[PDB]
């Protein structure tokens, strides 16, 4: 129904809005299939959403490339930088653990933060995966950079119900490269844009709007 | 006089604009003293600037906190995570190393991304430093988070002339806690907002428009 529409929207390279849940973060993210990302998508995200621009990757891709969770990197590096051990995220409110990963940048980009640079870098990642050029990964990108990556949990929505898993799930259902770029919608009252408020944005912009349970049930 | 003008502005908790040299980044960053940060500050930055919201710390503050360069952490972790080996920052886009450090969220924040959460996270960090409670760092903050920290170079603008050093140097002259929060301004053409547009922006909002080399020369 609504999910199907969302799937069709993704194949056409459009942006969809996704609400997680009232009991979890209670935030709405703008979503786009990374293989169709454009400079215009980013400009719209920094302007109309305002959160962090992140690109979520399916666990299968992360494994083929050896991409780890950021916490695993810090935990290991604490042997030399002790303070990192003190910063461990053992108390995250809305969930057990975060999906944060490393941050990259295309060695070809200048500063890497402009809309053109980020869309370039993101489209390149999605393209290298779709073409199976895994051996060219380390060659095409560097790190750190300005493009933040997220790693979706093994089993997707079965073991974790975050925007990271949900959006990747939708891309899999659409038979696309399981890679998505998401950004949270912030409000003018210093908090996250309300559910009713993001919903309006969706209808007023002809975009499809979904909630966590809808996607999870379809999966 | 132009620099001292920006100084009086920083102490008043105002946002100042800085345009660096054209032979490096050729961009304009929004700048404000982190100890005087507010949700509105973040909101303005994400809407009219759009870049990455970063907090730059004086090298002395970094050493007392144990905060290293993100490149050092990845260089070390590459012993276990091979993917990081092929991403060695040997082709540094600008100077020698990236000023990028770790990302953090104060533990008493919820999602960390909202304007209130990020402003709280930056203000509490300024408070912790000003009160000299360095050993409380891990007690109050967690990593990774939604705010990106930058580590200024030893000797600041004397050894490195990046946005990170110029803005921190200012905080020193202003006799404030040497911690600043910066956001690069993005243009609608997909690139960084040009100097002509930043000047016009500074005028309409009546904000100081300081030059990069002016700050260094005065230092
Ligand atoms: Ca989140
Ligand atoms: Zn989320
Ligand atoms: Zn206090």
């Amino acid at each position: 129904n609504n999910v199907e529409k969302a799937i069709e929207a993704l194949k056409k390279g459009e942006i969809i809005l996704v609400y997680d849940s009232d009991e979890r973060e209670g935030e709405t993210d703008m979503v786009v299939a990374s293989q169709f990302i454009t400079p215009e998508h980013i400009r719209i995200m920094r302007k109309d959403a305002g959160g962090l621009i992140c690109t979520a990757l399916h666990p299968d891709i992360c494994n083929k490339l050896g991409i780890p969770f950021m916490v695993d990197i810090l935990e290991f590096a604490s042997q030399k930088f002790k303070v990192l051990r003190e910063l461990y995220p053992n108390d995250i409110p809305y969930d057990e653990k975060s999906s944060f990963s490393i941050t990259i940048n295309h060695r070809k980009t200048f500063t890497g933060i402009t809309d053109n640079d980020r869309a370039f870098t993101i489209k390149k990642l999605a393209e290298l995966v779709k073409e199976g050029r895994f051996n060219d990964f380390g060659k095409e990108f560097r790190s750190p950079g300005h493009v933040t990556l997220l790693r979706a949990a093994e089993g997707l929505v079965k073991n974790r119900q975050g925007h990271t898993e949900m959006t990747v799930a939708l891309a899999e259902l659409a038979n696309l490269v399981p890679i998505t770029t998401i950004c949270e919608m912030m409000g003018d009252d210093g908090n996250a844009m309300s559910k009713n408020e993001t919903k309006r944005y969706a209808e007023k912009h002809n975009l499809i709007y979904l909630s966590g349970e809808e996607i999870i049930n379809y999966y």
